[PDB]
């Protein structure tokens, strides 16, 4: 509560850089805790958005952020069952240089995040974490639930490709911090997408005429995805990301010519 | 040969990047295949850095350290079977302020990697790449091999905290692309300081009144050498690290009083 809301404020100073290690490590177990009350800890997350400052709006974003990330899953479920979560399209901190080339930023990573927990509101369960592979959840999901859910992931990613980030507007510790998260959530996005998009392919030929329909529109608008999450990761090779962290783009996109299993 | 030629070159261009990951991906392959001629692909990397442009030669180190920690292994055993490494002591590019500066950081990163081949050459394994936990190496030696070996450590983690850098120095993608190896190499050459010291500990008590004061001299200067690291990794923070990366320093400082177990 007290100790709480303190550790939010430490978080989120006025001071240029992400917040520290040792802030974010205990808000993470306080969301662990069956007697917290997760509530009050995101509310004065949000009230912090209501500053008047870049700085101090920008780390409570990232905070938020990390624990949707790194904290207990209870957090994310309640972010996703309320109604309204950030409203800041309207941001702008005229007080300096620094504050209106960041204002754009803040209004993006913000859509982000609501997209983000609307898309667990919507399916359950948090692209980002469940099992890969062959025996996981997007491999081994049946047909209607696919053709459903997809898409939920081709708009999270749009939300987050949006962000649309040079590598020379990456000038300060705050917007390195939250491209850094950006980055942890786009590759592992990604990955989802990819399984989604095998298992498709795996049932497209036996499944029913209007139904390959929509799975057509969907591996047409994944290529076309494909070679923006390209431009993005090449973002992170300019800034200087350890290249073994880096996905190889390829698989996948060789097939379109089930355009015609449509006879 | 040709084929790895050219592929050194493109990963060492003048371009103001680290090296690709294309080309990176390409020569870790060329590592693991047995009709590869390790040291013809050694050389061609030895080369650049007689080049006289600061860029490639910051770029061709780079290279060798990423091979270093992706390649197979038949590649830094070949680098510390030489006897002569890199010879940059002296190196400076005057032709311009970023020269000047990134001089310095050249001089020290291939100090680093010299002693980085060193020490596989003196104790025939990787610090970095070898089983942690309680099932390995560092956590299951013998009492003598250890008293030689961590000291070994000792040498390899001073080499790497003298590069030396502020956050505001990180200024370019070359600089940054040397950052991100070099901090991945710090956090598990901690890991495996610090089972040493575990061990250690363990041990201590038990052991000849001589080791004994070898051992205490080792605790004594990890202690000293964990500030070093702390100041490192708060580096690691400011610029936009993600804090989930970034170990927990909160682990082995508290017992300096064996220093009388010396009765
Ligand atoms: O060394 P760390 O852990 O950074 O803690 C620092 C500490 O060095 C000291 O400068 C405090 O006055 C400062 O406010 C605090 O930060 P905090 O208030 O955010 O803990
Ligand atoms: O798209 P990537 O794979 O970067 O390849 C680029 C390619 O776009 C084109 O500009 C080449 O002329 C350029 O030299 C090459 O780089 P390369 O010669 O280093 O392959």
């Amino acid at each position: 509560g007290s100790a709480v809301s303190k550790t939010v404020c430490k978080a989120t100073t006025h001071e240029i850089m992400g917040p520290k290690k040792k802030h974010l490590d205990y808000l993470i177990q306080c969301t662990n805790e069956m007697n917290v009350n997760i509530p009050q800890l995101a509310d004065s997350l949000f009230e912090r958005t209501t500053n008047s400052s870049w700085v101090v709006v920008f780390k409570s974003l990232i905070t938020t952020h990390h624990l949707m990330v790194y904290g207990n899953e209870r957090f994310i479920q309640y972010l996703a069952s309320r109604n309204t979560l950030f409203n800041l399209s309207n941001f702008l901190d005229k007080s300096g240089l620094q504050g209106y080339d960041m204002s754009t930023f803040i209004r993006r990573y913000s859509r982000y995040l609501n997209e983000k927990a609307v898309s667990y509101r919507q399916v359950a369960f948090d692209f980002t974490k469940v099992k890969r592979g062959a025996d996981g959840v997007m491999r081994t999901m049946n047909t209607e639930k696919l053709l459903k859910t997809v898409p939920i992931i081709q708009n999270q990613m749009d939300a987050l490709l949006d962000f649309n980030v040079n590598s020379n507007e990456l000038t300060n510790g705050v917007i390195n911090a939250a491209f850094m998260l950006l980055f942890k959530d786009a590759i592992r996005l990604f990955a989802a997408y990819n399984e989604g998009i095998i298992n498709l392919l795996e049932k497209y030929f036996d499944m029913k005429k209007n139904q390959c329909k929509e799975g057509l529109d969907i591996y047409k608008k994944f290529l076309t995805r494909m070679t923006r999450i390209s431009e993005f990761l090449k973002v992170a090779e300019q800034v200087g990301i350890d290249r073994g962290d880096i996905p190889d783009l390829s698989q996948a996109p060789s097939s379109l010519l089930d355009a015609l299993e449509q006879h």
